[PDB]
């Protein structure tokens, strides 16, 4: 049996089921039991793992820290869903963008990354804090008299089935995404080789590499989930392009730079050794180590350039 622990929440459940459906397709001759428990929530799922009550936990990659706690690791980086930030609008706005929205219009977001970027880009728009989950945030926009629009993740809206509410997908010139956004991560016990082996199938090499680069960049910057650090990655013609940015809380101050590295997306897998340290919290012992190391190096390089341009001033408000 494969005991998968999940949060009782609707978005946590869907993401969990999606990973389980892939593992099921890879391992049809194995049992999968689902345990539902309800960073307060991250902690109790990690206590179950400790007890061996569950073997896997499925999380969003942006929610995980760059250094996981002792004895845990990210066994699988899944294929990436849309990483972009999207705008949902108030019904009264018949085909508008943030650009065409009236001046002093309120925009709901609890992300400093989004608010910082969007304040700089759309200075004539007010950004207030919105609280709750997608269904709550969507109800508040529709019913209440406060918000003209709300900023949310395309991946998240997509998973709930509510891509019909996406009004505008924001591009990197407007609002670059969070590190690991649109990617699911599978947490596992670091010394359970049998569980790490199974989860190895879920690793997508293109996403894994981009996600190491992004996590390496953030770890070097001393960033985390709730910090105004944003990134954009791509892999085209054997090149990994990493754009990273740092903003002040109001967007007034911002450093943004782009670097690239010759890194090839590996088609084939391997049987790497157990003593290979996990990179940026990730265990990809069945994926070539050459390309992973290069991705981390690229992330570090970009963090080092940003810090040389005083990126630590902007962050330490
Ligand atoms: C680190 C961080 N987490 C969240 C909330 C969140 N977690 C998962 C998603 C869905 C997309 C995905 O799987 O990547 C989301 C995003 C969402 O639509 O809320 C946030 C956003 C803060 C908030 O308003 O909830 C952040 C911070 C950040 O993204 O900058």
């Amino acid at each position: 049996v494969i005991r998968v622990g999940t949060r009782k929440s609707q978005l946590a459940r869907i993401q969990t089921d999606s990973v389980v459906a892939t593992l099921k397709a890879s391992y049809p001759g194995l049992q999968f039991e689902i345990i539902a428990m309800s960073s307060l929530f991250t902690k109790e799922l990690e206590h179950a793992l400790e007890k061996n009550e569950v073997d896997l936990v499925v999380h969003s990659l942006k929610d995980l820290p760059t250094v996981l706690p002792p004895g845990f690791t990210i066994g699988a980086i899944c294929k990436r869903e849309n990483p972009h930030d999207a705008v949902v609008f108030h019904p009264k706005f018949v085909g508008k963008t943030l650009e065409t929205l009236p001046e002093k219009s309120v925009v709901g977001t609890s992300s400093l990354r989004r608010a910082a970027q969007l304040q700089r880009k759309f200075p004539h728009l007010e950004f207030r804090s919105i609280r709750g989950n997608l269904n709550t945030r969507l109800r508040k926009l529709d019913e209440q008299q406060e918000f003209s629009a709300i900023i949310l993740a395309t991946a998240g809206l997509q998973r709930m089935g509510w891509h019909n509410r996406v009004g505008q997908i924001l591009h990197p010139e407007e609002c670059m995404y969070a590190v690991g956004q649109g990617a699911l991560g599978v947490e596992v016990r670091a010394k359970d080789q049998d569980i790490l082996d199974l989860v190895g199938v879920l690793h997508d090499p293109e996403t894994l590499l981009r996600c190491i680069a992004e996590r390496a960049f953030l770890r070097h910057l001393e960033g985390g989930c709730s910090v105004p650090v944003a990134v954009h990655t791509a892999m085209k013609d054997g090149q990994l392009y990493l754009t990273g940015g740092v903003w002040s809380l109001d967007g007034s101050d911002s450093i943004q730079e782009t670097m690239q590295a010759t890194i090839h997306v590996p088609a084939q897998h391997e049987d790497g050794p157990e003593d290979d340290p996990q990179l940026v919290g990730i265990t990809a012992r069945n994926i070539p180590r050459g390309p992973q190391l290069a991705a981390q190096n690229l992330g570090i390089s970009l963090a080092n350039l940003l810090l040389s341009k005083g990126a630590k001033n902007i962050l330490d408000v």
